[PDB]
């Protein structure tokens, strides 16, 4: 019975064709799992090709193939073999079912006994590649990724062998990890994706009770919430963090009304992984862990940005105490650098300040790092430096020190973020170096430095060095250009032409980069800037927060520890609260929500 | 109307940081020199003549440090040519998001 | 609307009377096929549809676009380079480089069959252009 | 589309070769068989791969495609 006929036959669907086969089995000892009727290029089995080819809803030889398979005695059966490659290892008939949205042929291969939890880890269904797909590896999550609702309740709900919500992949992924990875912001997929995370979240509710299924952690050790933060995915961070259940499942809730009087209300937010007072927060994650190209559009969410708000409010005097503190240590550098040349010992008791002042920037800047905090890394590199060769008496310590004098004054431009109206203009400073000054300062220099040498080669005193003709073209762009009918060269008219193609040049080239910033200008949404500024602001409230480099702060935790209601397992549970208030006018029409406060207060 | 608008929002803040980047460079240019900087106040007469047009930028053969002065005269052009850019990209951002009646 | 309708009706009906001949290879006295006609002349909206076109089972052999597999929502598909890989002689990459005198030719470069294959043609010849 | 109109006649300048020395340029895509014919024999066409996702898959209608599993 050769292997040809046997895959011919599956795929063709008639069941009596497949007449005689145990019998040719039974004689020469040979099962459909052996390595003779696998492809052996990827351990494909004929029940596989069963089901990739199937009828109008299933093919009809699938389970008669099964009895001929349960019908010998073979130790390890067809329904569970795995591929063997590395590109496409671990897939099963199951995975396949399923894919191929058939919710017959998965009770029918459920029915006889297919493992529920094989994963699917190969390399086409790994994470990060070129075109792959990542589902987590596990059926369930195939089920939960590709919106087959009614195949993920009989994988929960079926007699024999559930499927368990708690497991997870090589990854330490569950579900509600991979609903988070598939995530990508457009309209079809947040909607598939809030739905399919609430049901399953129901789901759990109903089934096992006693776990948490948001608490369970991945490999790195993120929850679904700091996945969704870590990787940027707005949509699903969004929801997940102001969420609100119906009366059986309430407790899975994350936002609550504590009282409500006509249009005012107040409404409560949960504080369990968001508040910065524990370990590797989302606040944490979303300044410091996420490499994605909009944190900042995440720190304007609803409830996050009023806990910034209030942290900032608190801060305000430990703030302009570091402003002042910075400002006289550069007052009391620039009077050691006037004075360098009674008076040797304040000179003496500057030049120690400054070298303190200088080492403890340093470490707090490297304790940092264990734009602007390379600035200061800079500056008090550059300090230590100086003062160190001032010790030595090496005599060229005097450039350092006045570079690092002006760069400190420079620095001062940090604290210009504690006002709205200076904060978003620094921004735009720092978006003008950064992105449109190097492109045209490198077609400038390579423009002046080619007329240099032209003019030296032809004047050969007024263009002697390369280094002096570049200074004389310079003086055109600062308006100080010397430009005269040369009588004394021999070649008069082609100089003079050579310095009035150089004008109308830089003359275009400054054009250019005034158009191109108004191109940059013109087309650009508003609030990112702002939304730029809120991230500064917060990245240095954590700071803030997080205390000195030699003194640690014992910080404060957020919030109120308030009642919100019962758990399923007969307690109360009490949960750290935000309160935050909202005017609604338009009340009346909606229903009216439940609340913990029968009047304010 | 404009015209107060202009002096009363965009000056201001466009002269606390130019202060502050004239007179860093000033004190920085007066210890380095130690004449062409003999003070602070005459230094900064000197910086803010670059800002007209009458600046005078030359390499200084007297001085025992020549490359570091000529060095940070052209690090406070670029600088101030990048302040102004900004002030005037800051005017446009005001005025292409405004609706028309409202000077009126 | 009234081109692309009555194009398709003719491929068709050129598929049921004649079959053994292609009604699309057949060049002008220029020397120009219909593809590269439209590529000179600069009409987007055919050039676009004839270049990703897709039929059904009757009459299938006369798409240019192709499924090869479907996994879920990923999809690999194939595109045919007939007249417009420049391995061979007078493509439509030389003649909307080249040859076509129309204003708008940078429209048609980033057309979406075309924009790939040009991002790997640049991408293996990084190199030389350093060199 | 400017600049990607300048950096295609770049790619065709750079596949045409040098002046004095002509090089041999080798043909894109992969020799696949796509169907067969209305005279009895298999089409062989070059093509060229592009990758899609779609999460809109599942409301449309399944194409027809070549291979069974994915490679
Ligand atoms: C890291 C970069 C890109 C940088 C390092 C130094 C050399 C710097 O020259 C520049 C570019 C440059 C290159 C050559 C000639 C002139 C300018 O700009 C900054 C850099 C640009 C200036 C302007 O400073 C700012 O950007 C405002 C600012 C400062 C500190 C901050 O913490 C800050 O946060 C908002 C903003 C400061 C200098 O350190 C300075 O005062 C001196 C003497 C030169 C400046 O290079």
């Amino acid at each position: 019975f050769d292997r040809d006929r046997l895959f011919n036959v599956v795929a063709r669907g008639n069941p009596e064709d497949l007449a005689g086969l145990l019998e040719y089995l039974r004689r020469t000892s040979k099962y459909l799992t052996d390595s003779e009727y696998t492809e052996g290029s990827t351990g494909k089995t004929c029940l596989m090709k069963a089901v990739l080819n199937l009828q109008d809803g299933v093919n009809a030889c699938i389970q008669p193939l099964l009895e001929i398979d349960r019908d010998s005695g073979n130790p390890q059966p067809l329904v569970n073999a795995q591929c063997t490659d590395e590109y496409y290892r671990g897939h099963s008939a199951l995975h396949i079912a399923i894919e191929k949205r058939s919710l017959q042929c998965v009770k029918l291969l459920v029915e006889n006994g297919a493992n529920v939890h094989a994963k699917a880890c190969g390399h086409f269904f790994q994470k990060n590649q070129d075109t792959c797909f990542y589902f987590g590896e596990l059926p369930l999550s195939l089920a939960a990724c590709t919106k087959q609702w009614d195949v993920v309740n009989y994988l929960l709900e079926n007699p024999h062998q559930p499927a368990s919500l708690q497991a997870q992949d090589s990854l330490g992924n569950t579900v509600l990890h991979a609903l988070v990875m598939i995530a990508d912001d457009s309209a079809e997929n947040s909607a598939l994706v809030v739905r399919m995370y609430d049901g399953l979240l129901q789901a759990g509710a109903r089934l096992c009770p006693n776990v948490q299924l948001e608490g369970i952690p991945n490999l790195e050790g993120l929850t679904p919430l700091k996945l969704a933060a870590k990787e940027g995915k707005i949509e699903i961070f969004k929801h997940i963090l102001q969420r609100e259940f119906s009366a059986p499942c309430q407790s899975l809730s994350r936002k609550f009304t504590e009282w409500c009087y006509g249009p005012v209300r107040v409404s409560l937010y949960d504080l369990a992984s968001v508040d910065s007072w524990e370990e590797n927060s989302v606040l944490e994650i979303i300044a410091f862990h996420s490499r994605s190209p909009h944190r900042h559009r995440m720190v304007v969410l609803e409830p996050l940005n009023k806990l910034l708000q209030a942290k900032w409010d608190r801060l305000i005097p430990r703030f302009c105490f570091n402003f002042l503190c910075y400002l006289v240590y550069m007052l009391i550098f620039t009077a050691v650098a006037y004075h360098q040349p009674a008076g040797n010992s304040m000179l003496l008791l500057g030049h120690i300040l400054i070298l303190l002042g200088g080492v403890y920037l340093l470490l707090g800047q490297l304790w940092y790092f264990w734009y602007s905090e390379i600035l200061f890394l800079l500056q008090a590199l550059l300090t230590v430096l100086s003062q160190v060769l001032c010790f030595l008496a090496i005599e060229w310590y005097l450039p350092l020190l006045v570079s690092s004098l002006a760069m400190g004054w420079t620095n001062l431009l940090y604290y210009t973020r504690g006002f709205q109206h200076t904060g978003i203009y620094s921004v735009m400073i720092e978006k003008v170096i950064l992105r449109d000054l190097l492109r045209f300062l490198l077609v400038y220099l390579v423009f002046l430095f080619g007329f240099a040498v032209a003019l030296v080669s032809l004047s050969r005193p007024p263009y002697r060095s390369i280094l002096d003709a570049s200074l004389e073209l310079f003086k055109f762009t600062i308006g100080m250009g010397e430009l005269a009918f040369q009588e004394q060269l021999r070649f008069r008219g082609v100089v003079l032409l050579l310095l009035l193609a150089y004008v109308l040049l830089t003359y275009v080239l400054l054009l250019n980069m005034l158009i191109a910033l108004m191109s940059e200008t013109v087309n650009s949404v508003a609030t990112d800037s702002w939304s730029i500024w809120k991230l500064q602001k917060a990245i240095s409230v954590l700071e803030m927060e997080n205390g000195y480099w030699w003194c640690r702060r014992k910080k404060q935790r957020a919030g109120v520890m308030l009642t919100v209601g019962t758990r399923p397992d007969g307690s109360p549970d009490e949960r750290w609260c935000f309160r935050v208030g909202e005017m609604n006018w338009a009340t009346w029409e909606q229903t009216l929500p439940r609340t913990l406060c029968e009047e304010p207060s």
